[PDB]
This record gives C-alpha cells, sequence and structure tokens, in this order.
C-alpha cells in the first residue's frame, strides 16, 4: 500500500498547484503516486491492480457515483474527494457510507493533508489486515532482539555464513523476522487459543459460518487425524470413504477402530465418482454392521466432499439421513464453499446446525485457497467437548508452529470478506467456465482429434451442473438424481481413446505424454490418469495461465499432427533412456502406449478390480500391531492370493487405495490381482512411464512384491 | 592498433600543455590513450599488450636506451621522441636505425604532429602487414557492391533472415566481406600463382627458407596427397612410414602404387616411438624390395616428423643416407621449426640445398601456429618440373578458396618476422620447459602418487633433449643414438599404473578418467591413450592456461583422494547412463577399468601386435578397385584370418593404422587379431568408454565386423 492515484490536470491554477504540492509531500512520505487519465482508466487501473491504496479526485468534474463504483469494486478502499464549488450542501447518505475524505485546494496546506492521507492509509492497512497478521506485522516492523528460540533469532544466522547468506538473500529479511515461537508473550500462542491467537481462531468461525474453528499447522492429513481420534474412540466404529486419503489409512492404522467402507462409483476414464444414495440410509449400514466381525454401530462417518476431481455431494440428504452422531466431511479439495452462493447446499457448513449430530470440516486452505503450505482448519458445527476436543488438537500439532503458516492460513480468510474476496471467487469460477466453453468450441472448431472436457454438454450458467441420470457425458451407469454436482474450476480435460460409451478407440494419446509435454513448455499439470488430466483453476488463475495452457495445448496438437521426434519435442523424456528414444516418433510412442493399455484390457481391468472389495480379516490397527512385531514377509505379487496384505496398495492409476492394510485378496477379487499384474506388466516397456504403485516393491529381475504377514 | 603510450608528466607547462593538446588531437582522431606512469611501467605495457601502436616520451627524463629495449622488444613499433633540451649533435647511429620520429614542444602544433602521428601509425600497420592481408584488408575498407560468387555478396544475404542474423552477429560484418572469390581481379588468383597471391608464396617462401613454397586451402590432408601425386607416378614404389596418418593411406588407394613400410618402435605407453637407423640405408631397402612382389626401386619416401608425441629425427642422417629421389617429410605437428636454433639439424627445410634429391616438407600450418583450419603449406628444397608440380597441386585445390584461410595462412608467417614472432617461440617453449619442471616438482613435493611426464630426469636447459640408449625414461629398448629429439613443447603427461620396466602395477587411473575430468572443468585434452595425456604447448598458451591445468589436474587429486562420486565429479559422464554410474566411486571405476586392462593384458598385446606386420596380398590401390566393384562382404571379427581386408582398421589405442586396406592377417600375425578381439572385449563393459576403432563396425549383438574382400 504506497500508491496513491490522482485524477486530472482541471486546468486552473488553484486547484492544480495544491495538486502538485500534495504530490511532492506524498513522495516525500514515500508514496508512489500514479496518474489515471480519466474516469474509465481509473476504474480499470483498480481492477488489474491491488497494491493501490487512495485516489485523490476532485469533486467537481467527478460525481460520487465514481465512490459507489469502487466501492462495488473495494469497499474499504480510501479516496480523498477535494471541494471545491459543491458546498456542504450537496452530500446525500450514501456518499456519507462510503471511505471518502473531504479536503480543500489551499496553498501550503499540503503537509498536513499529506500527514492526514498517511494515518487514512494506515488505518486502511490495520483495517484490512486480520489481528494476528496485524500483530506479527508489528512485532517485526518494532523488531527486539531475541535470546529464545528458533536459532536463527530474526535470520542473524544466516547473515553469517556462505550458504546461509544464500538462504537469506532468496528468501530475504521479513520471512526470517516473521519466524518466532511462543517465548515472545505478546502474540499469545496456538496451543492454549489465547491474546491474538484466540482473536485469529473466532475469526475464521466468523468467515467460514462455524462455531469453533481451528487453525492447524500440520495440514489436513493431521486435522482428519485429530477429528477421527476425537470422535471415533478405541474398540468403536467408523463409515468411512473407500475414495479416502493415505491419512485416513494412517489414522485408522493408529487407532483401534473398525470400518465399514463405502462404496463409490466410477467411470471407465478412471475418475473417482460418488456413494450411491442406498449406502446412507440404515438399512444398507445396519446390514454391513450385521456381517462385519466384532462390528457394532458406527459413532463416526468420513466423507470425502468433493471427490478428487471435484465432485460434490447433496449434502442436505446426507445431514438429514445418515443416522450417526457425527459426519465428518474429508473437504481438501472444497475449502472456497461458503464464498460464493453456487455451492449452497454442498458443504458440511452449509445451511444451520443440524440437530442431534456434530459436523466436522476439514478443509485444506493451502489447496485451493490462498494460503502457505502445511495450513489447515478444522470447522465444527454442533456441541462437543471443549477440552476432550482441545486435548485432542493439542495432541497431533507441534508445539512450537511456524507463525508464517500460521498467518497465512488467517489471511487466507482475510482474503475473502468484502467484496473483494467475492470478486476473486466469482471471477475464478466465470473464468473457470469461460475456458470450458472454448476448449469445448475448439473442440468443434479444429480438424481431426482435440482434447475434450469431462462436463455436461451444454454448460452457460455459473452453477455446479448436476449430474443426472438422463446424461451420460459423465459415465456413472445409474447415476442417482441431485446427488452429484460438478465443480466448475477442478477441469478435467480428456485425450482421444475413448469412446462416449466405455469403448476404447484405435487412435489414443494416454494422458502422461500430455502431462510430459506440458511440464517441458513450462505449465505443471495436478496429476493425471490413463486419459484425463486435471488443472485447478483457483483463485491465483489468471487469464495469462489460461491462455498459455490452451496454447499448450494446440502446440502439441500441431507438434502431434506434424509428427516431430521424441528428441526435439521431449528432451527431458529423451535424457531418461537415450538409446531407446533416439529414432521414436511422437505417434509412434502414443500408439505403442495406447496399444499396449487396448491389448491388456487397462479400464475393464481396471473398473472390475474396484468393484469387488477385498475379505477384511482384521482391522488395519490390527495389521499395523502384526506390522511393528517383525511378522512381515515379502512375498512375490503373484503368490498374494490367500495373504493378509501389510502396507497399503495404492496404484497410480488412478490414486486411490485399493487394497487396505490387513485385507486379503480371495479368489472372488482375483480381478485385483489381475489388475495389480497388468499395471506390472504394461509399466515395464517403456521408460519414463515406470510403474507408480505405493505398496508394491521393484525388484531386479522384474516381478515386485508386497508385504503380508506371516502364517 | 589505436593505442599509443604518452610517457610521465614532467611539471613544467610548456611541455604538457602540447602534451594535452596532442592527447586531445589524437581522441579525436580516435586513438586510445594510455597513461604509464615510468619506464618499467612501459616495459611491461609493451610486453602484456601488442595493440600498442606508438610510444610517446619526452627525451630528457628518458636516454634512449628506451628505444633500444622497446627495439629489443619490437623492432617495428614507431615510438615519438620529443626534443626539448638535446639539440640535433646528441644522436648517435643506433638511435638513428630505430624507430623514432622527432617532435618539439609548441603551442598550437598539435593537429600537424597528430596528423603525422596517424600517418606514422598507418606506415606502420602497411609496414608489418604482409602484402595479400594487407590487400584484402584494403579491399574490404573500400569495399564495393559485387555481383559475382559467393552469393551472400558482402554477407548482405545474412542481413535479411533471421538464422541468417544470428550467423551475422556472431562472425560479424568484417569476416563477412573479407570472403570474395577470384572474379575480384585485383587481388589475383590463388590457382595461377599470380599478384598479391605469387607475393604471398615469396614471403612463405622467404620466411620458412624453401625455394617454392604452395599455401594449401585444403589442409595437409591434401599437402600429402599433391605431393604423393607428383613425386609418385602410378606404377612407382614409395617409403611410407608405417607411423602415418589416414591421409596417406587415402594416397595410396588413390594412386597405384607399392609400398614397403617403415617399422617404427614403440614402448608399453602405446607412444608411437621411431624407424631405427638399420631401416635407412641401402642394404635393408633393398631387402625389403627384393620380398616385395611387384616392387621396384623406390622413388619417394614420406617420413612422419615429427611423430604424433613430438619426436623429432636427426634428419641430416635421413637426408645423407636414404638414397631415394625425393623425401618428404609429413611435418604436420612441427611447422614452427625456422623461427627457434633450437630446431636446427631437426626438418627438411634444415640446412642448405641437398644435392641429388629433392626434399618436400608439408607443414600444417593451423595446427601449432596461429591460422584458421584446413590451412597447410608445401614447402620445397631443390629443383622441381614447375608446371608439372604446379599442375598436381591445382589438381587437389579447388578452385574457388576461402580468402580468409589463404589470409590466415599467410599471416600465420606473418607473425613470426622480426623479434616478435622470436619471442613468441621462445617465450613458448621457456613456459613449456617451466610447465615440465613443475609437474616433476610437484611429483616429488605431492603424497602419494601423482602425474609424470615422459621426460628426461634432469631437464634444464632450452634443448631438444635427445633420447640416448644409457637412459630408461622413454622405453625405447636399444635404441640408437642421436636419432631422436624430444620437442619440448608437446608435453606427455603420465598416470600411475606403469612402472619404469614397462610392467603394470597395481594401482592405476587410465587417462580416459583424467581427459572426460579436464573436459568437466573446461580445458580440453588433444588426445589420450591407456596412460598418457598430450598438451600442445603451442604459441597461443600463456601462464594463464598453464596454471589452470595444473591446477585441474591437482583438484582431480584431491576429488580422487577424497574419493567423491561419479555424480557429483563427472555428470557429462553420469548422463552417459545414469542408471550404471549412481552408487559408484570414482576410485572403484578406477580400479576396475585398470583391472580390465591388466587381466587382458593390454599393453603386451598392443606390443607384440605392432612388433608383427600383416601380410601384403595386393597393394591398396588394388583393394580400392576391389572394395569399388562390389567384392566386399562384412565378416565377423573372429573370422578374418585368412581374408584380405577391405577397408583400413584404425583401433584408439594408440591411434596409428594396424591393419592397412588390401593386407591380410595370417597365422603369424595372429596378436593383431587378439588384440582387437581383446580391445572389443573390453570396451564393452563400462559406458563412456565405447570402443574406438575406425574400420570395425559395432553390431547389436556386441560383436563386431569388418569389411573383407569376397573370395
Amino acid at each position: 500500500m504506497n500508491v496513491i492515484a490522482i485524477l486530472n490536470h482541471m486546468g486552473v491554477y488553484f486547484k492544480e498547484e495544491p495538486i502538485r504540492e500534495l504530490h511532492r509531500a506524498l513522495e516525500r512520505l514515500n508514496f508512489q503516486i500514479v496518474y489515471p487519465n480519466d474516469r474509465d482508466d481509473l476504474l480499470k487501473l483498480i481492477e488489474n491492480n491491488a497494491r493501490l491504496c487512495g485516489v485523490i479526485f476532485d469533486w467537481d468534474k467527478y460525481n460520487l457515483e465514481l465512490c459507489e463504483e469502487i466501492s462495488k469494486m473495494n469497499e474499504n478502499l480510501p479516496l480523498y474527494a477535494f471541494a471545491n464549488t459543491y458546498s456542504t450542501l450537496d452530500v446525500s447518505l450514501n456518499d456519507l457510507r462510503l471511505q471518502i475524505s473531504f479536503f480543500e485546494y489551499a496553498l501550503g496546506a499540503a503537509e498536513d493533508i499529506a500527514n492526514k492521507i498517511k494515518q487514512t492509509t494506515d488505518e486502511y492497512i490495520n483495517t484490512i489486515l486480520p489481528p494476528l497478521t496485524k500483530a506479527l506485522f508489528k512485532y517485526v516492523r518494532e523488531g527486539k532482539y531475541t535470546f529464545c528460540t528458533p536459532g536463527h533469532m530474526g535470520g542473524t544466522a544466516f547473515q553469517k555464513s556462505p550458504v546461509g547468506s544464500l538462504f537469506y538473500d532468496f528468501f530475504g529479511p521479513n520471512t526470517m523476522k516473521s519466524d518466532i515461537s511462543i517465548s515472545v508473550s505478546e502474540l499469545g500462542s496456538l496451543l492454549d487459543h489465547s491474546g491474538p491467537h484466540k482473536e485469529a481462531e473466532q475469526y475464521i468461525a466468523r468467515v467460514f459460518n462455524a462455531d469453533r474453528s481451528y487453525m492447524v499447522t500440520n495440514g489436513t492429513s493431521t486435522a482428519n487425524k485429530i477429528v477421527g481420534m476425537y470422535s471415533a474412540p478405541a474398540g468403536s466404529t467408523i463409515l468411512i470413504d473407500r475414495n479416502c486419503h493415505k491419512s485416513l489409512t494412517h489414522l485408522m492404522m493408529m487407532s483401534d477402530v473398525t470400518p465399514i467402507y463405502f462404496r463409490p462409483t466410477r467411470n471407465a476414464y478412471g475418475i473417482l465418482g460418488g456413494i450411491p444414495q442406498s449406502e446412507f440410509q440404515h438399512a444398507t449400514i445396519a446390514k454391513r454392521v450385521k456381517e462385519t466381525p466384532n462390528a457394532t454401530w458406527p459413532v463416526h462417518a468420513v466423507i470425502t466432499n468433493s471427490t478428487y476431481d471435484g465432485l460434490l455431494y447433496n449434502t442436505d440428504f446426507i445431514k438429514k439421513t445418515l443416522d450417526v452422531k457425527s459426519i465428518h466431511f474429508d473437504s481438501a479439495w472444497v475449502p472456497y464453499t461458503n464464498f460464493s452462493p453456487i455451492y449452497e447446499g454442498k458443504c458440511g457448513m452449509s445451511g444451520g446446525r443440524v440437530e442431534g449430530k456434530v459436523i466436522y470440516e476439514t478443509q485444506s486452505t493451502h489447496k485451493l485457497l490462498a494460503a502457505f503450505s502445511q495450513a489447515s482448519m478444522i470447522h465444527v458445527k454442533g456441541d462437543v467437548n471443549e477440552e476432550t476436543f482441545n486435548e485432542a488438537y493439542m495432541m497431533h500439532t507441534t508445539t512450537s508452529p511456524h507463525y508464517g503458516i500460521v498467518a497465512s492460513t488467517e489471511t487466507a480468510a482475510a482474503m475473502m470478506k468484502g467484496n473483494a474476496g467475492k470478486r476473486l471467487i466469482n471471477g475464478s469460477i466465470e473464468r473457470a467456465i469461460k475456458f470450458r466453453k472454448e476448449i469445448k468450441r475448439l473442440r468443434t472448431e479444429s480438424d481431426g482429434w482435440f482434447f475434450d472436457v469431462w462436463q455436461p454438454d451444454h454448460i452457460d450458467t455459473t452453477e455446479c451442473w448436476p449430474l443426472r441420470s438422463d446424461s451420460t457425458w459423465h459415465g456413472f451407469k445409474n447415476i442417482d438424481n441431485e446427488h452429484m454436482y460438478l465443480d466448475p474450476i477442478k477441469v478435467t480435460l480428456l485425450t482421444p481413446g475413448m469412446e462416449k460409451d466405455g469403448t476404447m478407440s484405435d487412435f489414443g494419446i494416454p494422458a502422461s505424454i500430455v502431462a510430459k509435454y506440458l511440464d517441458e513448455h513450462g505449465i505443471v499439470v495436478e496429476k493425471t490418469g490413463p486419459y484425463n488430466l486435471l488443472f485447478l483453476f483457483s483463485i491465483g488463475i489468471d487469464k495469462t495461465k489460461a491462455l498459455s495452457l490452451l496454447r499448450a495445448l494446440t502446440d502439441f496438437k500441431r507438434a502431434f499432427d506434424l509428427n516431430l521426434r521424441v528428441k526435439n519435442m521431449l528432451p527431458s523424456l529423451y535424457r531418461e533412456d537415450p538409446e531407446f528414444y533416439e529414432n521414436m516418433r511422437i505417434q509412434e510412442l502414443a500408439q505403442n502406449i495406447h496399444k499396449l493399455i487396448v491389448h491388456h484390457n487397462l479400464p475393464d481391468l481396471m473398473y472390475r478390480a474396484f468393484e469387488v472389495l477385498p475379505t477384511m480379516v482384521m482391522t488395519p490397527y490390527a495389521a499395523f500391531q502384526k506390522e511393528l512385531h517383525g511378522m512381515t514377509e515379502e512375498v512375490y505379487l503373484d503368490e498374494m492370493v490367500g495373504r493378509i496384505n501389510a502396507n497399503m496398495i495404492l496404484p497410480y492409476p488412478p490414486g486411490v487405495p485399493l487394497v487396505m492394510p490387513g485385507e486379503m485378496i480371495t479368489e472372488e477379487s482375483r480381478p485385483v490381482l489381475e489388475f495389480l499384474q497388468m499395471l506390472c506388466e504394461i509399466g515395464a516397456h517403456y521408460p519414463g512411464f515406470e510403474t507408480d504403485i505405493h505398496g508394491a516393491y521393484r525388484q531386479a529381475d522384474g516381478r515386485y512384491t508386497v508385504k503380508v504377514l506371516k502364517e
């Protein structure tokens, strides 16, 4: 905030020489001065920037509707109207409700005007800032010597070493002084929820429409642990989504709990869809309790809302009909929910306080909002035992947190209050929708093949487009109406190779080549399956990045039709093994990997492997207990049927836990083994496209091993 | 030439204000002005630079011995003495024989003095320049439009294309305008030896002490062809050194000639030594004529003087006792011979015109002198048929030569006239000798192992150190006294692995690792054998490069004793196959390649393979004739005995033709086949150290093929 914009030169002297004196005084007060030519120049200057902290304009040539337009753009922005001809009498109430401060044109009075402008800018900065970030900035500005942890003590240890000086010159001084610990008593403490921290969690609670809100400093991988260790005591039972994270599996291995796994649907692409409506009612839950050993009525439920590919649920249905005392939504990919009414009825915090149960939501703030990594939140909705749940939160977090992460966690919510946050969210959603409309437009504009995007055939409104059973763009057969809602900002491109009914085509490009090409040209894809990409259109995405992406896709199309060699187009993949990719064209490589997928029948195996659940011999807690006692042997992959698995098997494709720790592959679940063997067989042909299975360990001969339990 | 150096400020005004006016006038005439503080400053300024083209000094405070010292440094350098107090009378003859022009201290007369200084500098430039380079520079300065070949026509085709503009911006304008053809009539023609060209060959003839000197524009690979096609008609017989170039083999395949091969000696290192004294007398030559089919008395002899490793011959012995009518010295590696009396009696042009035979010498000017590549000369000594030999020269050279190469060829000799060329050659030889003295000093200073240099144990004088039979540093057993002379500027380092008697040690580093490390650190080795390097200490080498080399050797020693990994120290070799060099230390790699050399017994096989000559079934001209008719088949390497070879086999190590085209490997020459098979066996283990055999073609299975003749 040092940019203060003065409107145009009227022409007469008595209201220009005071303006030039105020210009000189403001430059003396370390303010950059910009000179927009007219009104629309000011509108564009304010929307394209954010460092602007003041507008000076004459109240004669520009009326007070150029206070209201800026108010629609930013409510808290100070503007400085200069009163010459309009008297006191010419002011309405709507002018008085805006951030304007009136001044006069007097020669030699520029010093007091500049001091008042500096004070107003300071008030604006101290108004828009959240309280803990405000206090941290104040503490760094009054920077005191310290004799406490951390050891760098304001980064003055990095000023006395060469590699330390490189680190210090990279990061800069303010992010070294911002790292302090709980010994600084004026900032309170995260662990005890005191002072500026307590004001911060109350601020987070207002913003996100939650009763009590927490600010985790390790991540939602730890927030899931906190929620599932509070609400699910040992010996109890949980309803965990099979579409889960590794963190929930880790939680189940720490705690002595027992699962019933929900059964999500999926298409031939490998996109993890959702649980049908039948598996949230009392009948199916009671049945699955009945045929699970050592199982009682579930006391907690964990649901991934949304999925990895951005499929929201009808959460009002869930909160009405799921008859458990605590429903947890692992909303790691949807933290931005409250800030656009598009997502109404699509999160745990949507709607009011539900009766008889506590709704948890564990937004991963760093993922889609603007926050530093390892930042997360736990929003609750209901009544919880305050000391027990506070102690459970204290149990998993560290004792001396990184205050940069905490300040970023709060500043992410502070970016969403007012009109600026609504403008951010609506701009991101509208930009995502416009990108979707041209990618379907360029599909019908181009010749031959082009990238498809997995979205409804007619989208033109800003809403979460519901997945209807009467349409076939999604691919989930016999899907329930109003249970799924596509998130517009998680754009999933598609590549040729798949037909609409689910069978495979002949000409195709698997998405690994497209992702590697985009990585070569300096744009990064989130994660790819066999024939899909994913692009997070968060609040950071502007039209520069969107156009560069669209124009990396087009250059890939041109380079693939021209059929350039692997050496020229993909040097990063060429360097994987130059002997192999020396005389190979890209069309031959794409055709070869596509034929390896087709002949081995990848999508049918990937479907039929996840439509059958492995037999739960013992709870994953018992599997971890037997793993700790050294009762694990590494049998080869083929002889794994009838054996209890000790470590989780997580195959890419698709990215969802296939075999849990403690489950047996029986003869009824042989397509699981066939899929694993097929994936190992196809991954050992072409370098750079190596097999990515978390749990299976590569040997030298080419056959993988899985840690199973001894007999 | 725009640097004119004025000596110090006396203090009084009448000889300072004219000096300042002359300063201003000379800067107006585009002369850079330097200000050395005193006399020794001027001496150091002149030796460290060459762009200085004038010294202005006062004749009072500095005597005329600071004209004689500069004359010893540069004879033609103009200096401008300013006469104030010493009258006309105070001048000796030795002052008058120097390049001084006297001036006076007059106010307002700086314009005429500056014009005279500019004219004197122009005279100096037109004096030191050779005539054809002078005329080419004049032609480019008066740059005229052209409508003839070449097509770029002064580089104005490169000013109208993007990649052409990149080429033009790299090379610069003057080297584009300098490329013209024979259509420019004022520069004469190389082919017809007219005008400025004819003055250039006469200039080359003076400089190098030769009767008729030619300036080849393809290289000495073509000069050897010219000499051997003039002096050796078809059906005649030649005495060609076995230590020859590929170009001489190519000459023998073009022309219908018949060889007797001289038999050079060699040590266990693989250094190609020289022919003994017995193989230049009439008895052995007549014997080898007698047991060669279709052979008569030789009419020409070709001798590589020096060898690749810089071993000069006692050429007076050769020119006295070799009873052939034309002796050719392929002096590609020793072109600098005339310019230091160290090399007296060590070239074809050494001594006077020998009676009864014509001595050829074909100095490769680009190799060790300062000339552009593909530049060569043919110096003759004797009487030749002028039109026949001119037509033979015209036969192999092009018709439109690159005048940059021709101008560089003449300017290389022009760099050697006067005191500057003698200073260059003596400085290069003295720098080489001083480098040799510290590399033997650092060998005895360091701990454990260090690099040895293959040179006599006591060297302290500036001479070609003779290879004496009473010493064992060279390794050539029963060598003849005063037949070999080590060239001091071709420094051959040695690595551990060899004992002094010829047997192999246990701890060793083959020279490929050292060469690759030096290439990683940005210094290039000429060519390496198994355990030797080679460094050309030409006139370009100053102490910066020498110290950087010595200090790349030392850093290699430190990194090898510390035993750093291949990944950190040799990333360029790491990228050859990252899977193999991932977890390998440098000591393990060096030990492994050394053990591969030891167990397979490389030096004994490399010795015994070259001590036996393959059986000449037919002349290489007939081998090329049968090769052109498609009578060649590719048999594998093992079944090559009893078969006539069609293409030359040139194995690295060492770098000398082993099997000639048209020769059979018999049972008496089985160690040749054993050496070839051993080299193929050891080269197929470690990547980046691949087998380098010119003639043997690699197959996919790992067994090589050689093109032999059909039966």
